[PDB]
DNA sequence: CCGACGTCGCATCAGC
DNA sequence: GCTGATGCGAT
DNA sequence: GTCGG
């Protein structure tokens, strides 16, 4: 329908974020690319697009140009630019954002090769991003995700049978593949102000059984790293895994948010707002007579939240929006 | 015309 | 050495 | 870049 338009907008989005360092323009282009991707008609003019929320004058004009010529002069130019295309490209390495990408490129470090020759200039996260550059862009079929979940539940329950662990993200919604694995962890000993080894013990056991292979970051509540399923057949790609330790009374807010989708949480938070409730990742709080958030409300399941805002409990599988 | 546009854990930097 | 700022990746 | 107070 409109793939050349949404690809153009997304390509424009990356340059804003990665090259121009204009995060708000990057979000503007993505919002336009979104509303256009969900629009069930081949767009015939910019004015037609201008009607969607998030498509403004400049994007209307760009669609017009793309439609008359099949390209954008500005995009063609930026694509052929050595500095800018390299800056944009290097940011595909996890841990290299717009600012590290610019410094590298300033000093002639432009490709994954140049990064290979220059490990001493790279921090821990950046080497791991480089090391698994290829793997980190592969998707994870559900079947692998299920084997990954097997290992995670087994090993956590093994460390202490009173842990509760839930694998969230698109996997929880029954998606056919996933980009990474997001595990939320709680324990009856952990509430609000309340060991700082409850997370460490889990990471430890999963390294012990060679499931977790590398660490990007780890503190007392959040872990970010890499894992790989065990292999005379072909080895599995290395995967991103995050592990979060959330207090008991915030756990179900956490589970809901990190189940997504993006848009579902958008809509739900919005519907929530009009019923005079505000839901963040931690709490659901009732907005008082003048806009004052009061106390976090007691929550013991996902359903509890869904009740408060008089919404119908939704299965994770119907949470695209 | 002009400000908002998400918010925060962790790693690491800049400054004292 | 410590403190607060900044960069990054993110439902 | 778009929106909206
Ligand atoms: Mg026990
Ligand atoms: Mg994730
Ligand atoms: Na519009
Ligand atoms: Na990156």
């Amino acid at each position: 329908l409109n793939g050349g338009i949404t690809d153009m907008l997304t390509e424009l989005a990356n340059f804003e974020k990665n090259v121009s360092q204009a995060i708000h323009k990057y979000n503007a282009y993505r919002k336009a690319a979104s509303v256009i991707a969900k629009y069930p008609h081949k767009i015939k003019s910019g004015a037609e697009a201008k009607k969607l929320p998030g498509v403004g004058t400049k994007i209307a004009e760009k669609i017009d140009e793309f439609l008359a010529t099949g390209k954008l002069r500005k995009l063609e130019k930026i694509r052929q630019d050595d500095t800018s295309s390299s800056i944009n490209f290097l940011t595909r390495v996890s841990g290299i954002g717009p600012s590290a990408a610019r410094k590298f490129v300033d000093e002639g470090i432009k490709t994954l090769e140049d990064l290979r020759k220059n490990e001493d200039k790279l921090n821990h996260h950046q080497r791991i991003g480089l090391k698994y550059f290829g793997d980190f862009e592969k998707r994870i079929p559900r079947e692998e995700m299920l084997q990954m979940q097997d290992i995670v539940l087994n090993e956590v329950k093994k460390v202490d049978s009173e842990y509760i662990a839930t694998v969230c993200g698109s996997f929880r919604r029954g998606a056919e593949s996933s980009g990474d694995m997001d595990v939320l962890l709680t324990h009856p000993s952990f509430t609000s102000e309340s060991q700082p080894k409850l997370l460490h013990q889990v990471v430890e056991q999963l390294q012990k059984v060679h499931f977790i292979t590398d660490t990007l970051s780890k503190g007392e509540t959040k872990f970010m790293g890499v894992c790989q399923l065990p292999s005379d057949e072909k080895e599995y790609p290395h995967r991103r895994i995050d592990i979060r330790l959330i207090p008991k009374d915030q756990y179900y807010c956490g589970v809901l948010y990190f189940t997504g989708s993006d848009i579902f949480n958008k809509n739900m938070r919005a519907h929530a707002l009009e019923k005079g409730f505000t839901i963040n990742e931690y709490t659901i709080r009732p907005l008082g007579v003048t806009g004052v958030a009061g106390e976090p409300l007691p929550v013991d399941s996902e359903k509890d939240i869904f009740d408060y805002i008089q919404w119908k409990y939704r299965e994770p599988k119907d949470r695209s929006e």
